[PDB]
């Protein structure tokens, strides 16, 4: 799709079985769930932006849909106040900006 | 341009006669500056993200280049980690996301 920014660009998601909505955010490095369970080994990670750090838990090579679109990687998860899909798993669809 | 994610999408932005660099952020709603001085009265806005919330002097009718691109419109200044174009200006110079 081409997503225009009247308005956030929100998209549905699947992780963990669970659906959820998202943020496209290409001013997050990192992509960022509220604090959810994930299979596997996590690994403690302070991450930051306005209004400063929270702790969130590093997992590895987790498989998200987004918007019907599968991606692997990193998720971070935690007490964001959004979810948020950030450049490393943005990359894995092909995501670009455009103007 | 057509910009893929696999860096930071940072540009060159023109504001009060001075070169910055910014992050074109499709996460974020505002825009919002590191502190410098913009000319007519400011008023007051409390913004959040990941960490919390930081008072920012909202800006109104400013003028902007952004990649080359003119847009005029909020411009907020406070304490960001990162120089921040925000979906207000980034619908101005017609930005939008693909996948
Ligand atoms: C129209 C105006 C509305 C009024 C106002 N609106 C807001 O406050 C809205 C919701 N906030 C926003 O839009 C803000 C940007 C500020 C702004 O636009 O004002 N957006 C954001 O903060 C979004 C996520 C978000 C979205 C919506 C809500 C909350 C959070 N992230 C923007 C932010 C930009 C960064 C360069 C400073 N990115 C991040 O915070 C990401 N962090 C990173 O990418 C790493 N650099 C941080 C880790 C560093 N440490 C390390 N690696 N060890 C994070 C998502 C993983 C209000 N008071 O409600």
């Amino acid at each position: 799709p081409q997503i225009t920014l009247w308005k956030r660009p929100l998209v549905t998601i699947k992780i963990g079985g669970q659906l959820k909505e998202a943020l496209l955010n290409t001013g997050a490095d990192d992509t960022v769930i509220e604090d959810m369970s994930l299979p596997g080994r996590w690994k403690p990670k302070m991450i930051g932006g306005i209004g400063g750090f929270i702790k969130v838990r590093q997992y590895d090579q987790i498989i998200i849909e987004i918007a019907g679109h599968k991606a692997i990687g990193t998720v971070l998860v935690g007490p964001t106040p959004v979810n948020i899909i950030g450049r490393n798993l943005l990359t894995q669809i092909g995501a670009t900006l455009n103007f």
